[PDB]
């Protein structure tokens, strides 16, 4: 008796398809199914029972928290059947930084939760696709993968959706956590569990989006040099209910940028500092506005404040989200 | 005798002053001068007759273009003197991602330019400034230093300009490059230098804004899931003749950054697809718009982008800036 | 009332003074006591009440598995009484891969067993010393840092001491480990922890060497082109129980390291294969003799192996170890 | 025209041949030819005339100093007529450290010297030699790639035969050089030069193995806690001209490795102290016996020692080229 998985897709280059397998970037790019991603790797039949389920078909570039409601609702009703052990999702690495980690605070499961992803299309010359869905299967099938949060399985991998991020453009290895490494690795046809996570996630998260159609909007404005006021002014006119600011270093504030924080602050909406950095601590400061991200880049802030924001409007206890999960 | 090397302080935690030594992060920042900076460390008289200038006292979360333009005239007004070997300039680190490329392209000279940082205040215990400074102008003394493009001293690492980053917010070995690594390493008192930027620099570069009194506006927006076209409307609107667009991936827009950008295009305005993952290749593709970053990162496009414009505004010249600088 | 810390110092380069503060390297090494090392941090003061105890004076290069037998029978004492709430060790960097380890797998308590080195001598610019022991204290003083094994302080970071080894001969940061991460980070007086040691450690390990005079002889015998069957046959003549190899690529044997390896099987030596890359997993391989040493290095492979072939003989029994400590 | 390529094959996983899939590991290894390596991408053709030799079909962890010497010879006589643009080595992984530097230091033309290598087998899934080697064709072929060492291709990356090493043993991204980083990156089917090697290389090299029939016996030995001094002593005993010494830490010497290294050099053995680290400079040290290896691997620095050693015994003419090399 095998493991029932149940693969839900969702679109990017793991199911797209190019004219040339020497194309691996810039090409007329075609969407694939569920299935045929299934029947490329026949091998999945020794690890699981699958059952395949199209989400979307679409690039993760153009994921929206829509449809990151859906799929969040989909899972957990999955995941409360008692013939499903785990889930296996097909996603693009454009925001492979948001999806598992939206997932990794609204999963009210232990089971298995595996975001799978490629950098080259099915067609291209030593495609990655094929081995990471079968690594991503095998850890969903595999019970000593439960409670260990969102997973995220490219190049022998297995990630935290807490940390994981694309830290390359166009690399096979580009899914890395320098400083909180991998929480396993799967080398030849085995899976090595290293580390845990540490932080609130899935069943002991207090994020619950069932009952929600849509979330407050949250936009992100970069730190840099010369970086203008009118850009936070452009998210006060639009109503957002949140800030990210990609800070420069530990989330520090231009001149220009203070004052475009302040009166966002002014009018309700609640800033969390974070940075452009790629990793580390934004530590607590007093003397800037705005919150601080800990170790969470621009792209998962978002993400938990966006979930934050359904919750509560109290600065100190969106804080305490950001230090505990 | 001993060469002679010009230190020119713009400010930053180098010379940053705090009431207790346990104080790295939000404290009373206390500005200390270049004179104060020299004294602190007399190990310098063994390397070379030191002089210094304040050029600035100012974090460099707060450095401008305007500053930049100072910075780069008297750099150039200094190593254009016969009595002058090379230049040490202390700067922060939360815009060193910008401020030693800019001098990159603009410095016309062989001659040493060592950025030069710290991560903890001179009070702080085991600040990193001393001996960075020591590193920093050893380095420029150094005539085998000549030649190899503008250079970024912290942690016993030698950082090419067109590489180094800051890749973490708060640690102390954060300047990394990951797919280049350092161009030497400074390890019991002797530099070993071990690669050499593959790009134009310095003397060979075309970029000269010796009269150049204010440089063409550009701004950064930030690639992510929901991300608002409006942005691109508030850099439209307010004029700017350059975007540098932080995006998902390889520089993928989504559909709301796609019409950004080609509204953004169609004033005439210069757009370069950059990537928001850290490192890697942003590769050209005709299905998308804008200009390709190549390796560089937002922070470093946004400079190149703004000198570009100083010269043209032609894509097609701008793009092949991008692939050699 | 504060937590009640004991500072345990072997020596090494923390504990060393040169002739000039801008010797790093090469030099004739001063020593320096314990009550130095507190008395140079008065700011250890705010954080507990620190008793200091100098174990040995010696550079890690030479600390020997008798002086660690030592130790952790002192240290095990010390944990035991109610009026310690935890311990940092001063140690040396060039073995700092080993003794960690070794104190991970015979350490009965939950409390705090925090190693403490530095990379510069405390007379050098910019000593990283002083730092680096008012993190490990911090640490232990932590009742968070409770139940974690045995951790390692340098550079802002806590190691795990299964997972963290000296990656580069003379840099500050050079302490790592890029598939595993760090268990915590220490930045702006602060403790982060994010990940969690996967592995049995500590309370839950069966290693007990309470009532073990001397420790088996382990040799490691790296792997190479043209490697010498020889080694072996000197490790051999000398009657070690184990012998650690060093493999090439993933545990990997040569046809010479065959025959000394299975020349070694014979005689009763039990003989594990690591890797001399630094880092991943050595797979099991029934065409290949010995056992494998997961992801554990040389010198972590051997310390386990000395520990095992205290209680055991039994490859099945030992090969259990590998995969679960 | 398209140019001339040379594909040399020694053997390794990229020609292996296993029975499942799912084997990537611990299996009964087959040899495929070269011509199967070449008939299984006919994207080659569109690159450069290929002519296919086979050198030796053997696993690289049994590659040896005599098959280098054949390696060598037939490489400079190929690069020396007019008909062949470049040479592509197919070699395994495992010894993928010695192999390329060894050509670094011994071939005497600019043309381009490619290493390919592959950690899965051709038949397991998303195999990465068929994507590897057509990097390592498309590099020889380049006419930029010209003049820059012996380059090493695997994962889309272009390393330098002097830094790049399998730093992980089982993972497709093995290659790395963290302190060096990579020569250029092969994204989106276009070179990327970012760095060069500041290093002496191929022709500017003094190390001609034209007239050379047996390279002198080096021996590698490893360091660590209870480090025996009978390994030296056997070493002496078979008559090496040289040892290398994977130290502690920074080349740091035992009192039992101290006493090894004195005896050895007292009987004429030139005795290079490297690092067991995985990266970063030995620093000389007067105090301790040896020469120091700079940043060379315990792996590299046996190379060029036994390179050295048919053209001088001299330690402060082998210290200089180490430094150099
Ligand atoms: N554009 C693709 C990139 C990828 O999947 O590699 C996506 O994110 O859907
Ligand atoms: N806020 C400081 C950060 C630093 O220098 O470390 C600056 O950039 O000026
Ligand atoms: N030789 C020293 C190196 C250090 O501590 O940094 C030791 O290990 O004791
Ligand atoms: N055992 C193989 C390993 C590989 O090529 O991946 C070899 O080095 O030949």
């Amino acid at each position: 008796n095998l493991p029932n998985i149940v693969i839900l897709a969702t679109g990017g280059t793991i199911a797209g398809s190019a004219a040339a397998n020497t194309q691996t970037t810039g090409y007329k790019a075609g969407a694939l199914g569920v299935e045929t991603l299934i029947q490329a790797v026949p091998e999945l039949k020794t690890l699981a029972n699958i059952k395949g389920e199209q989400v979307a078909s679409i690039g993760s570039e153009n994921m929206t928290s829509d449809v990151l409601l859906t799929l969040s609702k989909r899972v957990n009703e999955l995941l409360a059947r008692s013939d499903v052990d785990g889930v296996v999702i097909t996603h693009g690495t454009d925001t492979l930084d948001e999806s598992p980690y939206f997932l990794n605070l609204t999963v009210k499961s232990d089971k298995p939760v595996v975001f799978v992803a490629a950098m080259r299309p099915a067609t291209a010359i030593s495609a990655d696709g094929p081995m990471n869905l079968y690594g991503a299967v095998k850890v969903a099938a595999d019970k000593n993968s439960r409670g260990r949060g969102v997973l995220v399985v490219l190049n022998d991998r297995i990630g935290s959706a807490r940390f994981i991020s694309k830290t390359n453009a166009s690399t096979l290895d580009t899914f890395k956590a320098p400083e909180e490494g991998y929480l396993g690795v799967i080398i030849g046809d085995k899976i090595y569990y290293q580390t845990r996570l540490d932080k609130v996630h899935t069943t002991r998260s207090v994020f619950d989006v069932t009952n929600v159609d849509k979330l407050p909007a949250v936009d992100i404005i970069y730190g840099y040099q010369d970086d203008p006021e009118y850009m936070y002014d452009a998210s006060i006119k639009h109503g957002v209910k949140g800030i990210v600011y990609a800070g420069m270093g530990a989330g520090s504030v231009s001149k220009r940028g203070d004052a475009g924080i302040r009166k966002a602050e002014s009018k309700g909406i609640v800033v969390v500092r974070s940075s452009r950095t790629g990793s580390g601590i934004v530590p607590p400061d007093a003397g800037q506005p705005g919150l601080v991200a800990d170790s969470l880049s621009p792209a998962k802030s978002r993400i938990l404040l966006m979930l934050a924001l359904t919750k509560t409007t109290n600065p100190a206890v969106i804080q305490d989200y950001f230090h505990a999960y």
